[PDB]
């Protein structure tokens, strides 16, 4: 688990199998970032006329006689006075990559100069730990011989001091564990994390941890609660559902509570409504939100942050066969709103419909955030490397923001249009489950709310339909499942509730 170590003298460091120098791109030429023995500049000077120094830019070279290292990657920064927390992160990913490609187990990492800049040796560590780490991760791999790629097993970053550099790694190590726990529970098969597998999963980390409590609901637990929505996605489905309530108690004294809810339908066919065959092929992802909060949950009680959270995932299948709920039929949850069924691919808002009413009535929120691989037209709206958020409190909605922004995992508001809310018109329900325009995103948001009732709550949510995995490998992430918004989130309840 201990990955990143920090070494102030250059001359003491120990061999390492590789040495990432820094560089600048200064008029479209490589521009050394830190002072480098002259020794080791000969070494490189072959690959300067193909090497620019452009951001996330690498060659890889061997080293020597008269270099510690035997491989040395260069890696580029882009122009110093343009240097980002993003492009550092995403920068350190790309070398990750060409280090683990090369067969290194042990990096050393020269730390560039930038105390004539006002980018802080703070944010440069915390993105160079992040992308270490992001990229640092085997998706699980199923091959009869194994194949997968060697692990970095020590990266040294040379030039700073134990005292700053081990803090921020030591934290960011934490938070990984949980980041490692989203991507693990994504990628696995469907067929393996069902929904008891959550709950299993939800159980261990109450086991490990004094601060966390966690309640189980089975199907019959659902249905005496009344939460005939969950219930009616599950009613088909070949593996019993769950809803899963794990509690963190971190500031016992405060009123102040965070409900995270979480998207749990670990394998989404469609239901009647089918999915074509190329549209499911992913369809495992669909339990994404709810794997977000649970490695929010493993990184909030290794952090042993002071503040209170609660966990809400709704868990099931959404199954086609003899028994699934029925196109056009009227479901009611359990405060009684009625939702008639337009399409029974328009599973997940359900489940989080019980899932947020269950937290009005017992959790006393006072905001409630919501994670879904919701819908289709979030992935049309923004793409696959931004999620749409949609808030009703303007704070909450600036906090998240500004959590985005400096942890890179990007999100773009988008508009709880209030004309919009009569495109879910029943004239037998509350309310219907799609709505009449092409906005899905909005609409689907549109429903989410119903289920505040009007309650003063702060309420956002995340559709993480297009972040949340990736067919293509993308930076800062690794292929296939992301990981996205629980180092986001972690910041924001870090920065903006904790203090
Ligand atoms: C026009 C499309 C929505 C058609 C789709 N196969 C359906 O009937 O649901
Ligand atoms: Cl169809
Ligand atoms: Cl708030
Ligand atoms: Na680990
Ligand atoms: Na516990
Ligand atoms: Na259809
Ligand atoms: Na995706
Ligand atoms: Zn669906
Ligand atoms: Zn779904």
């Amino acid at each position: 688990v201990v990955l990143l170590y920090s070494q102030a003298s250059w001359d003491q460091r120990s061999k390492a199998d590789a040495l990432v120098l820094p560089f600048w791109m200064k008029n479209s030429k490589a521009q050394e970032a830190a002072v480098v023995d002259e020794d080791y500049k000969l070494v490189y000077q072959n690959a300067l006329s193909n090497f620019s120094g452009k951001k996330g830019e690498t060659a890889f070279l061997f080293g020597n006689d008269h270099t510690k290292e035997q491989k040395i990657v260069l890696l580029g920064l882009g122009k110093s006075e343009e240097v980002s927390g993003t492009t550092v992160l995403e920068a350190y990913a790309q070398a990750t990559t060409v280090l683990r490609k090369a067969k290194c187990k042990t990096v050393n990492i020269l730390f560039p100069t930038i105390s004539q800049l006002r980018f802080s040796v703070e944010e440069f560590l915390t993105n160079l730990a992040a992308g270490v780490l992001s990229l640092n991760y085997n998706y699980p791999t199923y091959h009869k011989v194994d194949t997968s790629l060697p692990f970095l097993e020590k990266v040294t970053v040379i030039g700073i001091v134990s005292k700053v550099g081990d803090k921020i790694f030591r934290k960011e190590e934490s938070l990984f564990e949980g980041v490692y726990l989203t991507r693990d529970l994504v990628n696995t098969n469907a067929d393996e994390v069902t929904p008891e597998k959550l709950a299993a999963v939800a159980k261990g980390l109450a086991g490990e941890f004094a601060s966390l409590d966690v309640k189980i609901l089975d199907r019959k637990a659902i249905l005496k609660e009344k939460m005939g929505l969950l219930a009616a996605v599950a009613k088909g489905a070949a593996v019993e559902p769950r809803f899963i309530v794990l509690d963190y108690q971190g500031k016992p004294k405060s009123k102040d509570r965070t409900v995270l809810i979480g998207k749990g339908v670990t394998f989404d066919s469609g239901g009647l409504d089918l999915k074509p065959g190329k549209a499911m092929i992913t369809m495992k992802e669909d339990m994404a939100g709810a794997a977000t909060v649970l490695g929010i949950f493993s990184a909030l009680a290794s952090l042993e942050l002071p503040i209170n959270v609660t966990g809400i995932i709704p868990a099931t299948e959404n199954a086609i066969g003899s028994a699934a709920y029925k196109m056009g039929d009227v479901y009611v949850g359990m405060t009684g709103l009625s939702v008639e069924i337009g399409s029974t691919d328009a599973e997940g808002r359900l489940i989080l419909a019980d899932a947020i009413s269950y937290a009005l009535k017992y959790c006393n929120p006072t905001r409630i955030i919501d994670f879904a691989t919701l819908t289709g037209a979030m992935v049309v709206s923004l793409g696959e490397s931004v999620a749409g958020f949609f808030a009703n409190n303007d704070v909450l909605a600036r906090d998240l923001a500004e959590a985005s922004s400096e942890t890179g995992e990007a999100l773009w508001r988008m508009p709880l249009v209030e004309k919009y809310d009569q495109a879910l018109h029943s004239d037998i329900a509350d309310m219907k489950n799609i709505g009449s325009n092409r906005a899905g995103s909005i609409t689907a948001a549109l429903f989410l709310q119903r289920f505040l009732e009007d309650n003063p709550v702060a309420w956002a949510h995340l559709d993480i339909a297009g972040t949340a995995y990736h067919e293509k490998e993308e930076l800062p992430y690794p292929k296939y499942a992301t990981g996205f918004g629980v180092r986001c989130l972690i910041h924001y309840m870090e920065k903006f509730l904790s203090k």
